[PDB]
């Protein structure tokens, strides 16, 4: 039943070889999990979605790892309640295309839609809309867990078992399997977005169009920045926000099916440098999924500076482009409020895509960038992360031993294991 593989995460470094299992029954994922349990200690067992994670945290070298990707049953949508029951999974792409004719939206979207339902709550996914809607964990009324002991969970975020659900949000998989969650949705008239432009000349505009307050007049917001050119360039952005659409907004030729699933001399000049400023700036522009939220040998880094932490945040940003090491994939946003799971990635501040071009002194580059988003009240992204160190990552999350007893109260015999709870002493 299971298959000796080569697993990897996204960013396709640090391999390790774990026997996987692929099946769409429930029952012999129960009992690979008492298999696991009752042959003592071993390497324990990981759940794994659809690996879009980069980092290390869906393979188990020398163990088990179950894919869970066969397990994609869609039970039910409601429109009046607007819950979807859902296996775990189910991936948001197939959930997003089952809800539209329900007037249901994915409440959290991240930047690509192959990612399962289970990896969106165990990484407690963020997306464009984080300031205004949370993360994924935020929108979970219900999951069915797998737990150690082999038995099955109901677990919900108010009430009993409340620590437990907040751990297991956010916990990469190291609570046990969650099976099966119940998602409330947001509402939606239409398929379609409508968005306002800006562009900036400078990080400290940057800084400031994301304090004046027009923050709060979108739901969705987000930018492609300049990491790469001096100051005053650097942090130059094209920012993008906007809303969902409803249906008396959408051009005509639109309010029919208004839920549709769906370089040259002059480039580096002043005649560019205008193009770019009139394409990046517009009011009400009405955008599909595509246009507006997925508009597009390296090593993806990502962190968070609290909001109040601002200089260090612009201090943070020029030591990268001052680095020699130059990225051009750059996502900024501002978070909003955090929420109660222990290890969630999100806090309230500023946060950063960079994709650095694997090159001679990056390792220890990104290790004192470590230094640097840690000293600041930072942290790093499991999602993301796959060579910072434990120490590290614990002062990053001062919360980590609340969150560790739990998964001890939980996983006594530390039935549930990875590359990455070992890596980061979460085991
Ligand atoms: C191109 C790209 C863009 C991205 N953009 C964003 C973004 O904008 N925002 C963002 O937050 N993330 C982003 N990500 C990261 C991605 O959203 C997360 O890594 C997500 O967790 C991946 O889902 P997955 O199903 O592939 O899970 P995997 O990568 O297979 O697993 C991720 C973690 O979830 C756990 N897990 C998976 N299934 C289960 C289960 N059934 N029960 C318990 N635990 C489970 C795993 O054990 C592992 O710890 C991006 C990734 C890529 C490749
Ligand atoms: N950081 O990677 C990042 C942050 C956010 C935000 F939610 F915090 F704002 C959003 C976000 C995103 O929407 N897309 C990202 N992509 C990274 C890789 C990608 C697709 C989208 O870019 C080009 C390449 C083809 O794939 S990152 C991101």
């Amino acid at each position: 039943t299971t298959t000796a593989t080569r697993l990897t995460g996204w960013g396709r470094t640090a391999p390790s070889v774990a026997n996987v299992l692929r099946t769409p029954d429930a029952e012999m994922i129960v009992k690979a999990v008492a298999r696991v349990a009752e042959s003592g200690g071993g390497r324990g067992a990981i759940a794994r979605g659809l690996g879009r994670s980069y980092g290390d945290n869906a393979q188990n070298g020398g163990g088990l790892v179950i894919d869970m990707t066969p397990l994609n049953t869609i039970h039910s949508i409601d429109a009046d309640t607007k819950l979807v029951d859902i296996d775990a999974g189910v991936n948001l792409d197939q959930l997003m295309k089952a809800a539209l004719p329900f007037g249901l939206w994915v409440p959290v979207l991240p930047g690509t839609r192959q990612v399962t339902v289970g990896g969106a709550i165990a990484c407690d996914i963020h997306g464009k809309n984080h300031h205004s809607a949370g993360s994924f964990g935020n929108h979970v009324r219900s999951m069915d867990l797998l737990t150690a002991d082999g038995e099955i969970r109901h677990l919900t975020p108010t009430g009993e078992d409340a620590e437990l659900f907040w751990a297991t949000v956010g916990g990469n998989g190291l609570t046990g399997i969650i099976m099966r969650a119940t998602i409330e949705m947001t509402p939606t008239s239409t398929a379609y977005f409508i968005a306002d432009g800006d562009v900036t000349a400078s990080l400290d505009e940057t800084i400031a169009l994301h304090s004046d307050g027009s923050e709060a007049r979108y739901t969705y917001s987000s930018a492609w920045f300049d990491a790469i050119s001096a100051p005053p360039k650097l942090g130059r952005a094209a920012v993008s926000r906007g809303r969902l659409a409803t249906v008396e907004q959408l051009p005509a030729k639109l309010r029919s099916e208004p839920l549709k699933f769906d370089a040259n001399k002059y480039t580096f000049g002043p005649i560019g440098e205008l193009w770019y400023r009139k394409s990046g700036t517009y009011r009400g522009k009405v955008q599909n999924l595509t246009q507006f939220y997925h508009p597009l040998g390296f090593l993806q880094y990502q962190f968070v500076i609290p909001t109040e932490a601002v200089d260090e945040f612009k201090k943070i940003i020029g030591v990268i482009q001052a680095s020699g090491h130059y990225s051009f994939l750059n996502v900024f946003k501002l978070f909003g409020p955090r929420n109660q799971a222990p290890l969630s990635f999100p806090i309230p501040g500023w946060n950063i895509c960079v994709d650095f071009p694997i090159k001679d002194g990056l390792g220890k580059f990104v290790s004192e960038l470590d230094r640097r988003v840690l000293e600041f009240g930072g942290r790093l992204y499991t999602a993301k992360d796959s060579r910072t160190t434990a120490e590290t990552f614990h002062a990053m999350y001062p919360r980590v031993d609340e969150w560790i007893s739990v998964r001890r109260k939980v996983d006594p015999l530390r039935v549930f294991a990875s590359d990455m709870a070992r890596r980061l002493e979460l085991l």
